[PDB]
């Protein structure tokens, strides 16, 4: 049983994960929180871009959080989260992704928090995204496929036709043969793992 | 001016996307986000788009037919088709840069277990094919990973939508007890880079040494 909660100025962009029982999501617009008739504000030190007002942020989740919230926050300067965080948070009860927008959050928001329960700042890939509600849509869908009740690169799968346009599946795979068929997989996945992924076995990174 | 369409079973998860997009930009014709329901080019009445796996194992191949239909009616020499994949090549913000350039994008989003791959292969002998991860991890199907391509990319065409960055900090000075570092405030704005570029160290040691 686990329950999400996504904090966002956009909940609109969170409709996709409508595309259960055993976890419950919930969006909650951030500007709730707001008694002005802004959550932003230009950067102490100076610098381009609006950062996110702590102020804002710390009702929220006070009202959304408890000690036992796994506190998940998307960020470009985050530990990586990869398939065995996906894992490791397949487990939590409670799980509350902020999500920022502007050029990120004021860095005592998620100090404070962390006084109170646990915290990650996590990236979900080396590349620029501008706000944290599609790193949620991702972190969402790689862990709920893992809640109970729910290394090397997968090589080529094909389907009939057994023969398409003049290209042919691979004889092997129709032969039956599963040991065969087993260490054809093996030599493709090494091939493909060499030639795409050199960093998973061990070698330099194009 | 680029034209990206998206094929997918899953067409309504693609819709913030197409409402993310500022109306000057599409009215300026700088942009156009197109999402096309995969099942359109099918050809029995159950609309299928999945069948089992040659030489075995667990889950479902989508059919190379159907694809092959779809993407012979959206590419063409121009195009750069994008696959996502967990095999697939590292998507990273260089190939979102390469990418803002390019006239059209189509993405082909798999579901199941991913697409017969004579279908990207028969793509690459008329234009150019991408498979690519998002990252090290997995997902259900392609829709979440084309959702961060589009925002990647079209980030970077202008007027559209190494180390760690540091903290940042705004109002107010204090806040449940945590003051801002006072460096920030000093006005002498070559000890500000320093420290800032002393946090970006810290913070890439802590948390990516592999940048290191
Ligand atoms: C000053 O450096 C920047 C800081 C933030 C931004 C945009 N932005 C704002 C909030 C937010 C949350 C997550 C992400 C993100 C995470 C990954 N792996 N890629 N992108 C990006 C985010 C741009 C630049
Ligand atoms: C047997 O290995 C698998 C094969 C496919 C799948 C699910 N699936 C189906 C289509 C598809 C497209 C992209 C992705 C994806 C990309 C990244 N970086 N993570 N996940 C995942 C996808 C699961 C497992």
């Amino acid at each position: 049983s686990m329950k999400i909660d996504v904090v966002t100025i956009f909940p609109e962009y969170l409709q996709p994960v409508r595309q259960a029982g055993l976890v419950d999501v919930a969006v909650h617009d951030l500007r709730r929180w707001t008694h002005d008739v802004s959550v932003d504000d230009s950067p102490y030190g100076g610098g381009p871009g609006m950062v996110m007002k702590p102020t804002v942020w710390g009702d929220a989740l006070d009202e959304i959080c408890t000690s036992e919230t796994l506190l998940v926050v998307p960020t470009p300067a985050g530990y990586p989260f990869t398939q065995e965080t996906a894992w490791q948070w397949s487990t939590e009860d409670h799980l509350v992704i902020a999500c920022g927008r502007y050029e990120g959050i004021d860095q005592r928001v998620a100090d404070d928090a962390a006084t109170r329960m646990r915290v990650r700042e996590v990236s979900i890939g080396d590349y620029v995204l501008n706000g944290g509600e599609a790193a949620a849509l991702v972190i969402i869908e790689a862990v709920l496929r893992l809640v109970p009740g729910v290394s090397l690169l997968e090589g080529p799968s094909y389907t009939r036709p057994p023969s398409w346009r003049g290209m042919d599946v691979p004889p092997v795979l129709l032969s039956g043969d599963h040991a065969k068929i087993a260490a054809w997989r093996a030599e493709q996945s090494r091939q493909r793992t060499i030639e795409r992924r050199p960093d998973l076995l061990g070698f330099d990174s194009p």
